DNA sequence: ACAGTTAAGAAT
DNA sequence: AATTCTTAACTGT
């Protein structure tokens, strides 16, 4: 299971799993994948992401996180950690699910 | 329910 | 390829 992430005149290909999440970047139509000690920006939209795979969870506006990598849930503060030692954040409306 | 912020379409 | 503007739909309380 590979994604590529697109990079204008350059790709990168990447595993599902060597994916912690994917969050935003400031560059508009940018996306960051956050792997184990590595970050890739590419281009693409979170929406598309979270639809290649049951996996991928859109857990807020700005995140999509790969489940396979969680390693624990704060509820109360709606925090996602992940095996790596990264964090982001789930909102309101989607922590529950 | 609100006001502030932002993802993503379209065009090029 | 990379960038802008736009705006509906998101955000937290």
């Amino acid at each position: 299971e590979t994604i590529e992430l697109k990079r204008g005149s350059n790709s990168v290909y990447v595993q599902y799993d060597d994916i912690m999440f994917f969050e935003s970047s400031t560059k508009s139509h940018r996306l960051i994948a956050h792997l184990d000690n590595r970050q890739i920006e590419f281009y693409g939209n979170l929406k598309e992401l979270s639809q290649l795979d049951d996996r991928f969870f859109r857990c807020h506006n700005s995140f999509v996180v790969n489940r396979h990598n969680i390693e624990s849930i704060d509820s109360k503060e709606r925090i996602v950690y992940f095996k790596n030692k990264e964090h982001c954040y789930a909102s309101v409306r989607n922590v529950k699910k």
